[PDB]
């Protein structure tokens, strides 16, 4: 049993709910806040850049300083950072930005990352700004994840498609 509520059961382990990721996370206060990162951990619109200013910028001051250290991540990887105020850690996934060109085999891989945390509150990889079908994303989440993960979908007519169209 968890603190999460109000999701929508899709299969033994994927949940989803219309929601603002931000505000989950501020209630649940999971052990693991997913962001949807670029390489450059610059989180400067989306999903990350409504996570990075919940933070008040902590979230980029600790990303610029990981990347000065380590450089860029991979499209389809991932790294375990503090969630600050709104989660234990976060987990910056990369999925492919289908505006930069990015291949959409990558989301796969990026799905991947979720397999090494048990729990997660996520949203999906690749929606939004970064240009991709946010239902063929479900349907690769539904495929990779098999621990358990909580999506929060921002925009009420995109998950009540997202619903309604899930096989
Ligand atoms: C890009 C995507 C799929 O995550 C969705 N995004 C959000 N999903 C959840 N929580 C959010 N908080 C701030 C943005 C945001 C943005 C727009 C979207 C298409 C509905």
């Amino acid at each position: 049993v968890n603190s999460f509520s109000g999701y929508l059961k899709l299969t033994d382990n994927v949940y989803i709910k219309n929601a603002d990721i931000v505000e989950e996370a501020k209630k649940v206060k999971p052990t693991v806040v997913v962001n949807a990162a670029n390489v450059y951990l610059k989180h400067g619109g989306g999903v990350a850049g409504a996570l990075n200013k919940a933070t008040n910028n902590a979230m980029q001051v600790e990303s610029d300083d990981y990347i000065a250290t380590n450089g860029p991540l991979k499209v389809g990887g991932s790294c375990v950072l503090s969630g600050h105020n709104l989660a234990k850690h976060c987990l910056h996934v990369v999925g492919p930005n289908v505006n930069k060109g990015e291949d959409i085999q990558l989301l796969k891989s990026a799905y991947e990352n979720f397999n090494q945390h048990e729990v997660l509150l996520a949203p999906l990889l690749s929606a939004g700004i970064f240009g991709a079908d946010p239902i063929h994303s479900l349907r690769v989440c539904v495929d990779t994840v098999r621990t358990n993960v909580y999506l929060a979908v921002f925009d009420k007519n995109l998950y009540d498609k997202l619903v309604s169209s899930f096989l």
